[PDB]
């Protein structure tokens, strides 16, 4: 009797391949403190990994949060943990735009623009950026020449190729793409942010074993900040214990959207 863990992330990084190499090393070690086996995916949206956990090909994930949100909706996963990104269980949705872009009376002088959002799993790319459009009138897909289910890659590399002209992120991952060199942030800029969102759910099935619930809870959320670092993408420093009532602002943003 080998334990044997199915591991999924979400897209951190650009890349399936960018992520999984950035991220496993925390799988890796969570892992090797049980003494178990396992094997890893990076689905290329939020969607999908969601979508995996809910039918049962995940043991522990590591969701963004609507994706959780979701999935404890339909299959009763749970969260076990918070992901810290520079020491806080908090991120920020954007919409990035390019950089010469007309935004001083934004949105209201953007009619008619080329906007990309991304899967509607995602939290940051699509919900939060819809509520958004949704609380002041716009409807997006009407008002913008508009797109979705773009990667967030996808998003920022057209804004700095200049292909379109608003694309959605998230601060977490816009910083990680300047810091490798992947995005010059001379050829776009922040044209919205939102408030404080929740960060991603490290979530496991409803009928988890309990022991092994409660030991991966112990084992990530008592990792110091510079050993958590050193196993995962920059800025990604920890993991704090959460509950399902940690996600609210987000399960309330998905109600209202319908």
């Amino acid at each position: 009797g080998k334990l044997h863990l199915r591991f999924a992330i979400a897209p951190m990084r650009p890349t399936p391949s960018q992520t999984i190499k950035e991220f496993e090393p925390i799988f890796k070690y969570l892992a090797d403190q049980l003494g178990a086996t396992y094997e890893i995916v990076s689905p290329e949206s939020w969607a999908a990994i969601s979508v995996a956990m809910t039918n049962g090909h995940v043991d522990v994930g590591w969701l963004g949060p609507w994706g959780y949100v979701l999935s404890n909706k339909k299959a009763g996963t749970e969260v076990l943990a918070t992901v810290k990104y520079r020491g806080e269980p908090f991120y920020k949705a954007l919409i990035v735009g390019r950089a010469d872009l007309p935004i001083k009376k934004w949105p209201e002088d953007a009619k008619g623009l080329k906007l990309s959002l991304s899967d509607q799993g995602n939290t940051s790319g699509w919900l939060i950026p819809m509520a958004y459009f949704k609380s002041i009138g716009i409807d997006p897909a009407s008002y913008f020449e508009y797109r979705e289910g773009a990667t967030f890659g996808q998003n920022e590399s057209q804004i700095q190729h200049g292909l379109i002209d608003l694309g959605s992120d998230m601060d977490r991952g816009r910083n990680g793409m300047i810091e490798a060199g992947q995005i010059d942030p001379s050829k776009s800029k922040i044209v919205w942010e939102s408030s404080k969102l929740p960060n991603d759910a490290i979530s496991v099935p409803k009928d988890f074993d309990p022991a092994l619930k409660a030991r991966i809870t112990e084992i990530l959320t008592s990792l110091s900040e510079e050993k958590a670092q050193s196993l995962m993408g920059s800025g990604y420093n920890g993991f704090v214990k959460a509950k399902h009532s940690d996600y609210k602002v987000i399960e309330d943003a998905g109600r209202i959207l319908g």
